[PDB]
């Protein structure tokens, strides 16, 4: 019965050069159809890379998750500031009439994945953040329902995800 979006890492600790996979997971978001998210990371410490290993550019979209994967004319766009460590992206179904008719809303799952290469062994956070670009954000998140309306209330935003609180580093 708790509704949430969370940044979930596959690793708590990661050595230099390792990949840390950040899964953006929703739970119990009624009639979910899409989102706009604004993620922040420290670009001295982590570098976003595709599932093929290639560095994100200013336009690279996060990787696919386990939901938002159906042929409802998905619209995906990203704008990333790699110097500041900001990933702003939107992923949403457009063919909403058809999605509603299928009557099987994607309320729980991984909306997207962002992989990060560890540049430096330092405790660091992957967060969602409010931004002047997204006046409707709730802690950097905008969730949509299958009528195309924002889901304006009733969910937690569980973030930041922290890597390397503990480190394998002799000291
Ligand atoms: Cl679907
Ligand atoms: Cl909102
Ligand atoms: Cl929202």
């Amino acid at each position: 019965p708790t509704s949430s979006i969370e940044i979930v890492l596959d690793k708590t600790t990661a050595s230099v050069g390792e990949i840390v996979t950040a899964s953006i997971n929703i739970k119990n978001i009624t009639n979910f159809s899409g989102c706009q998210l604004n993620m922040k990371y420290d670009p001295a410490v982590l570098q976003p890379v595709t599932s093929s290993g290639v560095a994100y550019t200013k336009s690279t979209m996060p990787g696919a998750g386990t939901i938002l994967n159906s042929d409802f004319n998905l619209r995906q766009v990203a704008d990333n500031d790699l110097e500041k460590g900001i990933l702003n992206f939107s992923k949403a179904y457009v063919s909403l009439d058809d999605y509603r008719t299928a009557a099987a809303p994607e309320q729980t799952g991984t909306v997207a994945v962002v992989k990060f290469k560890v540049l430096k062994e330092e405790t660091s956070s992957i967060s969602f953040e409010d931004t002047t670009s997204v006046p409707n954000a709730i802690d950097g998140t905008v969730l949509f329902d299958w009528n195309g309306d924002r889901i304006q209330s009733g969910y937690s935003v569980i973030q930041p995800a922290v890597i390397n609180l503990d480190m394998i580093k002799a000291s």
